[PDB]
RNA sequence: GGAUGGCGAAAGCCAUUUCCGCAGGCCCCAUUGCACUCCGGGGUAUUGGCGUUAGGUGGUGGUACGAGGUUCGAAUCCUCGUACCGCAGCCA
């Protein structure tokens, strides 16, 4: 546990479309601070996962202790920091 | 894309097709995956459109050619239109 700018989510209901969960999520999320950035991928590999990048650390390290295991489609959500900062914060 | 026919030396472009295929509907298998350019696979429906970067309307930049205007005349500047290309959305 590392606290980071972005959180990450998996275990996420794969049937929901791509822009319905970058909604549902920019809903449920926006609310714990500013957000920068939602990346949601329906790849083999990326699919079921969603990275949340926050605008302030503090937000992100929020969200998670708050969401972590919200029902979101009949499924528990399962957050974690995310191993790595995003693309934008770094280059920032 | 294959095949067949048309102009061609090909490139290509056109056409036809109870050959194959693509996006869109609906089901099914597989994946619990730490990424930032995308990206698993299968069955069935399969009109129309398209042809592996594989559908459409209208829209924004571009590339191309055309028209009106600019001008003495324009290959310049201006707008309009069309074909295509990367693009966002919406629809299939
Ligand atoms: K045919
Ligand atoms: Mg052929
Ligand atoms: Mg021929
Ligand atoms: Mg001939
Ligand atoms: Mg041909
Ligand atoms: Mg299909
Ligand atoms: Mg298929
Ligand atoms: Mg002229
Ligand atoms: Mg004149």
């Amino acid at each position: 546990t590392r606290p980071n700018h972005t959180i990450y989510i998996n275990n996420l209901n794969e049937k929901i479309k791509k822009d319905e969960l970058k909604k549902s999520l920019h809903a449920i999320f926006s609310r714990f601070g500013q957000i920068l950035d939602i990346l949601v991928s329906r790849s083999l590999k990326m699919r079921g996962q969603a990275f949340v990048i926050f605008k302030e650390v503090s937000s992100a390290t929020n969200a998670l202790r708050s969401m972590q295991g919200f029902p979101f489609y009949d499924k528990p959500m399962r957050i974690q920091y995310a191993k790595t900062d995003s693309d934008i914060i770094a280059k920032m």
